[PDB]
């Protein structure tokens, strides 16, 4: 109903104490019995709410669905983000963000349970199944030159990697400049875009797609060997809200470092997290393809590559296949 | 009515011959007498249409109003632009374009008779009065790295300057990197923005504001001495459609050169058109201001400046006051 989010919000707000129907009913100025129907609905949708006579209701566990109601709490208490928008299904959180940023200087992020037109780099199709990944776009407002985009993109990587690590028992590595892996499985893709002019950046839009709970069964047949989910490397149930919380916190930490540190500060760190070394990398550039080794990430985030013909290259970006 | 643009379109399409009401009536499958009411309305709005018994109607002169009807002809016959959108009044053609470009690869432009929230660089207020200027945003789709924005911005300048020249008896000069002048009056401001990622530009959005027909009386009192309009330097009535036609043609020419020539090809040309030489320029950078001379535009479009303390600078952009 009209009030599901409101009741959910109250339950989350009130943890770890119980609140009575009566009490919710008065907050919302709605009948006790309406509160009871909304509570039954939340249980039907898979909310885990303990209900005890006299005492009331306690939100125990959210299902794999995003609720504006709850996400609003993450934005109320946040220093970076003005608001968020949450959707059950949309063409793409990236398209939404690029539209929603126009005409304002808000910082915000967009989450959706599913995307019908999810896209990564080069307009490639990104699978965004309902129930199974965090499909998010983050719009921030750094006061910097447009060439700093590549820098943003390196700091944010380590933020994303750190959040995924906190949940996986296995080793999580960045594949420069835009992908995160656990062993041979891509568990995340991200994409930093900007709106900018010569005088600086109007907005950064970072689209982040992370596979949360797919079982292997769930992956398209061709990609099965090179794909994975945080679930498949975590002993406990992975809780999306718990993860989002961690992800937002890391983004903020890395975004602050992005504003205050030169790349050289995190370069070693980035280096150690990266999985592109000591191995033959396939590179694509327009028509061309060639093989190569990654020699180094210079102090400006450029990849130093020694190609199969012995020539050296200095790349701000690339698409690498393993 | 529902058909004004349609009838207008037919009149423009049919120049320099007359078409009868009957003939319009059959094209549109509407009554002769409805055609007559729509023709009276167009005359009321200030269209100059010669109407002769037996023979029909001939569009002689459009008023200072943009008509989707006519602009559609400019897009039908165009090699660069997929469509246009025309508005009588909007917050900003720049805001519209940044929204309208999302999710597609169309090239297009947006015109509006008036803007209620026109903005130039640094979110500065740009006056966009109904009836008096061309307030346009142009979205193009160059397949290039994001650092090429500054290059785009230099080629487009000369396109804009060339169109304004064709109509002014006086000398039209560019004030790098974003303004056009006739003597001491700014007659145009433009602004190149981009949407981009590390792999290249998704869209260029060039907002162009050009004062067409202001009399001095029309300019805010403070700015009167440093502002001007193409009208105030043209002996003939300035015809906005005629100008738009010229502007679109120049944009296309300079956009083609942008895709095919290095800056060094047009640098001399740019140099000769520029009005920033042999004079004390005031510069703003954040908190700072300082005075300076423009020594040179290097081969990469960077301004070489000798500041008042004798130090040299190499600037991709600046805001200069005379
Ligand atoms: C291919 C590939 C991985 C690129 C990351 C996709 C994220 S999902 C949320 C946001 N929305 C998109 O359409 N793309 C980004
Ligand atoms: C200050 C100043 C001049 C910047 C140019 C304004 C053009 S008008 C059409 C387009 N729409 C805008 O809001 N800005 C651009």
């Amino acid at each position: 109903s009209k009030y599901s989010q409101d009741v959910l919000q109250l339950l989350y707000k009130n943890k770890p104490n119980y609140i009575s129907g009566q009490s919710i009913a008065e907050s919302l100025n709605i009948s006790r019995t309406a509160v009871k129907k909304v509570i039954d609905q939340l249980k039907l949708e898979g909310c885990k709410i303990d209900s005890v006579n006299h005492k009331g209701h306690l939100l125990q566990q959210l299902p794999d669905i995003w609720y504006q109601g709850i996400i609003d709490q993450y934005t109320k208490s946040s220093a970076l983000f003005d608001f968020s928008e949450v959707y059950d299904s949309i063409d793409s959180t990236q398209l939404a963000a690029k539209k929603s940023l126009v005409g304002n200087q808000s910082s915000f992020f967009i989450l959706s349970d599913e995307q019908t037109k999810g896209r990564g780099r080069f307009n490639r199709h990104w699978s965004s199944s309902k129930g199974q990944g965090l499909w998010m776009s983050v719009v921030l407002r750094p006061n910097v030159a447009f060439s700093m985009i590549s820098k943003f993109n390196l700091f944010i990587a380590l933020g994303i990697r750190d959040a995924i690590q906190h949940f996986s028992q296995d080793e999580v590595k960045v594949k420069w400049p835009n992908d995160i892996y656990i062993d041979n499985g891509k568990v995340c893709g991200f994409l930093t875009e900007m709106v900018a002019n010569n005088d600086g950046i109007e907005a950064i839009i970072c689209g982040i797609g992370i596979n949360l709970t797919q079982q292997l069964e769930n992956f398209d047949e061709s990609i099965r060997h090179r794909a994975t989910s945080i679930q498949l490397h975590d002993k406990n149930k992975l809780d999306r809200y718990q993860f989002l919380e961690r992800l937002l916190q890391e983004i903020e930490k890395r975004y602050n470092q992005f504003l205050t540190l030169p790349f050289s500060e995190i370069r070693e760190e980035y280096n150690a997290a990266s999985n592109i070394w000591n191995r033959t990398l396939l590179f694509t550039e327009n028509d061309k393809q060639f093989k190569g080794q990654a020699i180094d990430l210079d102090y400006d985030g450029y990849l130093i590559v020694r190609d199969e013909a012995g020539e050296s290259h200095r790349l701000i970006s690339a698409d690498i296949d393993f």
